[PDB]
């Protein structure tokens, strides 16, 4: 009736079966403001929840927090309340030189460098989006006029060593991750983020539709920031909202 | 010059950048036969290579044989002569009761129950089709008015124990694969085949575009295997779909 | 300001080399209020930061959010700002019959059912606390008058399947975790939690000092589900115990 | 009493309990031709099947195609029809400088770099020939008067990256196989082929006798791709040797 | 009237002992029991030399384990069938941190599992951790000796040579897995190499038994590969006194 | 110039290139006394070392103790002093109903249920004997009139749970090994033993010749402790066979 972490009920969702799930609680409201009749529902820990409407239909907006453990909680509890479709929006670091700060990336498969995904399916199972959601997300991202890239995302449990950052307190990166970036680069992996491997594996093995779209906020091959930036977020959230439109009507 | 197993040259392909790759060599000619200017190129081991023309472009048809290892040879060597897109057509066993004998399945991702995918990318890497190919194949399948499913495929190095078959010489399945089919069923996996995990992982980690479309020849929830007039028909429909998909890619 | 997520500088910390790291941002304030001169520093995403004084020395307080990935960012950036000692306080589910709601557990080693710990050390490395931190935590816990258990904690990347919960949307639990609780019971594992394996492995392999203490808010084996009052007293006792442990660590 | 892929009944094999299993369908006839009363039985996909006699007893010749997946189908379906002894003959690449082209190698254990073996036994189980078969093979190989080597074989699911070939479309070798040849070479491993890991594991764990003998068609300390001048002579020796090994098994 | 397979002692022989001291080397069994009260030779079979003694009025077993977790697991299991619940290992170890000297004592607070037999008790993710009481008793016994005492992580290896990344061997070869592992353990703060603690701690920690491991540093791997003779018996002496003191504290 | 554990020199071995390596120190003298000129050399920890002569050649006899870690030190240190061939004789527990107490088993391959084998080669490498040594051992066993079985041996790092014994202090066997005996049984594994996986892998990957023969002292379909008289009988057979095997190697 009423879930452990989210602090909402089935009634609060008003028949919603699609969710937009940004990482940052501070983005939930932003996204809801782009839809119709946004209403605040609840906020507990990293879970801020809104209801809104698109084309006359209920949509839920719920933040995940950073990483797959907290993402998994959110997805499962919305699912218990009737949600069947999940559209993730986020920020990403690009690892290809042809990929630009400001570009959108739609994830066609994730490399599983996370742990939560294994709580749903064995390593050999693909971290793959629902086909309709990936489709809708590509359309939406191209409709924004930005450059869009479809493809493989490296989904890490850490922001630092698992993305091979060396500018850290120790300067160390464990063997498994030493040289990992060049390896992903040669395989044609586009980008780094931290939630998609869990999300996609969990959804694809559990009877749920999911996808991931992210705006590129940094490129790891050049490193340099241009600042501005907020527009990338602005574009990201317009695109995810658009994608939800296409899933609905 | 000449690639080692395929026995063809760059000139032989006549500028083709796309391939249809069935498993069965018998299918190579039947597929070429549906396009323009079918030309036989080579038959070596399990590799029978034709050239043909679609919309004024050369298309290669090349069989892979059964399993990832032999497929991996076909792809790599075709790639060396300049092929960049690979459309696999194969047969499959459904493991969902709603999926009927005759339906088509376009793989959106493969469970890697194979060995050869590991020779290209580590287990964590997704065995996923290139999105355009998968899109092309969906459209082609729908437009031919066939029941088409999009989903995850379990892609196994064996036909028997790795697909949890007990009607065998020993009757025994190793621990890893005992109860495995039911697990795949609970997760929503649609089908069993033997080549896609290798194909998809290889291509996606190598700068090549690939997809896998397969005709359902058996449903593993029913006991009784379907007849000859259905097998031959499934193959016929399947061949049509992949060629139509090839057309959509070329433009 | 000098770190990506936490948005503080080392100066903001006022000398602090010890941090108390609860999971819930809401509890950051309550912990700091048990000490001297609590000061709000920042709040970004799951990360709320306070400093305060214990016996005239600076202590930072910083939420982790739920799970190893968010925990790991907080620890690294706090380490970047000179923090060297990490006192984790949390809630836990018990799996031993002899451990009752309201007891304290001090982790002497974590079962690594997480993924982020593998980003600092391969699986064979022990998820173990700094001995000094564990000692201090035990002495703090006993001096509270509470019942205190020392032992192994199962630290899971999920709240549901990885803690073998079946009260879920699918009701399904992957093979790896089917029967996992029974196995942990038989092995004498004391409790389930979500951040200890990442924290302890990270610190033990990075020249940093860490321990974990948690209040038992449920016993999964017995189905002890407690009052809001009990839940409150337990939370209160935990926070108090961790502040005391902090006081013992301080020179 | 029939089988899915092979297209032959039990009667067709006329009581045969032993099969010679080359990889290449074109070697089936040639091996059959060295025996008595050879009869073509069937051909489907990579499976070409003959029957012949040695010393008044029936023997099956069946190609397996390239790799363990296609091999496992063949071995399983022969086994269903009463075959118990499997003698594989193939071509191999030698990785030790002291092994010459034209030499014979009898495998005494395989490095399992395949995937299909896992479908029969977990990785810890050795990929080991039946002692008798391997004895017969050694004897037959010596009698041919080529140099014969007994030892460990690396059996790979790929021709290219898993045998550390770099003259490829990408030139890329995944971390796991990057430096693998220098490792095998330093462990005294003798050669590379693609089927023995699957064959040996499968039989050794399933109540079946098996071995693998191979003609050296290339020395990998020299070149990557085999040249045609060589294939012809080494083949000739290989196929006589394996027929001699079979005669010896039958008594 | 139970009499175990390898040890060849009975429950009666232990006279109620619930604590054991378990050195690697049979030569040390008598030396340790000789530091105790009323030592009695019980049995010797294979690498298993067993004595009984008493300490602050309670029976104690001394039993060698031999080298490695396989032989250790047999001894621990068989002693447990006979009522033993607490196990204190003493041994030798090689230091891998520059600040740790020959002569120092190292008390293991957790082991890197580079063994095989630990997996026969618990899967890799389970921690090879001592019982907190024993480690405490061991810390305090060790400090009591006026040796420098170090608490930390120990790499517990199934080999003396490649697993501890020794190159001065027959082949000079080290398999990929252990190529450059020493530097990695150094970088992570790991203190020392030895061969029994992962099996011992994982086994007991998952089996309702109390265990710990204290070891004297016989070599520093920043200096040489092979351990020197002069250091041996002085470091042996202090080590066996430390373990005897730790058992006292355990017993009360 | 000496070795660290064995306390012997190259001089002490007097040119010997073959070793007989039993598990039990007690056995070393009894083996040596079956040859010419036995000479006690050293005894330190579990390593008793003798020298003797067989057909005018020096032979070393060196005990290993129980388990692969102590075995590995013994083989390494003997090899540093120029030993190249190692023949293990040990005791074993059969798991097949038709193997009797008293019988000999020569190992053709070991299931690697140990840890130390991984310190010389990764899991996929086969744990297999030198074919010459295994041939010598089979011959030595047949000619002495004992029953010999050739086959696969499960080589375990523990006596108890790794060999799926439940009559233990806990009655607990970890998931990995629950059901494993039946699995080994069903695959045709002959026996259980603790040293062969380490020895065979280490030697096969390091240019040394090795083998393992074992006297069956127990059958797990029986679970009985044998008579003093049948135990001593078996040991006498075991050692006679290994010495005869060593002789065939020197001829
Ligand atoms: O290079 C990047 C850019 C963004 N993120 C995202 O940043 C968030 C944490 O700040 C995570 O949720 C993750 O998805 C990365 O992990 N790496
Ligand atoms: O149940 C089935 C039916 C068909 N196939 C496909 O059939 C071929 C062998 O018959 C293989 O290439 C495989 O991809 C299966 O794997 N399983
Ligand atoms: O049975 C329990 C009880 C508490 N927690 C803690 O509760 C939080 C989830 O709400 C996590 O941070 C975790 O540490 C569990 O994971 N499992
Ligand atoms: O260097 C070589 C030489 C030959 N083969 C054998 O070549 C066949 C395909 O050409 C396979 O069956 C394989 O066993 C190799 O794998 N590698
Ligand atoms: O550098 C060292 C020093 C000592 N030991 C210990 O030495 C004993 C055998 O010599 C083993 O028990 C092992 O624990 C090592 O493993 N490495
Ligand atoms: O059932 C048995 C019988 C004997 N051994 C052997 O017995 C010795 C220990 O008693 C070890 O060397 C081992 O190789 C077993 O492992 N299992
Ligand atoms: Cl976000
Ligand atoms: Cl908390
Ligand atoms: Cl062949
Ligand atoms: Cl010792
Ligand atoms: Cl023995
Ligand atoms: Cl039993
Ligand atoms: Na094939
Ligand atoms: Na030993």
């Amino acid at each position: 009736k009423t879930v452990f972490h989210l602090g909402v009920t089935e009634a609060d969702l008003n028949g919603a079966t699609l969710a937009i799930i940004p990482g940052d609680p501070a983005r939930v409201q932003k996204i809801a403001e782009l839809m119709d009749n946004p209403v605040f529902l609840a906020s507990h820990r990293e879970y801020t929840v809104y209801r809104a409407e698109l084309d006359g239909q209920s949509v839920v907006v719920c933040s995940t927090g950073i990483g797959g453990p907290s993402t998994s909680i959110a997805v499962e509890e919305l699912a218990q309340l009737g949600v069947r479709t999940f559209l993730r929006v986020g920020t990403t670091g690009a690892i290809q030189p042809h990929v630009n700060v400001g570009d959108m990336i739609v994830t066609t498969g994730s490399v599983r460098l996370d742990g939560a995904s294994l709580h749903f399916a064995p390593m050999e199972f693909p971290a793959v989006p629902d086909f309709d959601v990936a489709t809708a997300m590509k359309a939406a991202a191209q409709e924004s006029g930005a450059t869009v890239h479809m493809g493989v995302t490296a989904s890490s449990d850490t922001f630092y060593p698992g993305q091979e950052r060396y500018d850290t307190f120790t300067g160390r990166v464990v063997r498994r991750f030493q040289g990992s970036m060049k390896e992903w680069q040669d395989m044609g992996v586009l980008n780094f983020e931290m939630e998609s491997a869990t999300l996609l594996t969990m959804c694809a093995s559990s009877g749920l539709k999911a996808g991931c779209v992210a705006g590129v906020i940094i490129n790891r091959t050049q490193k340099e920031i241009p600042a501005t930036l907020k527009e990338t977020e602005a574009r990201s959230i317009k695109v995810v909202v658009e994608a939800a439109r296409k899933m609905l009507k």
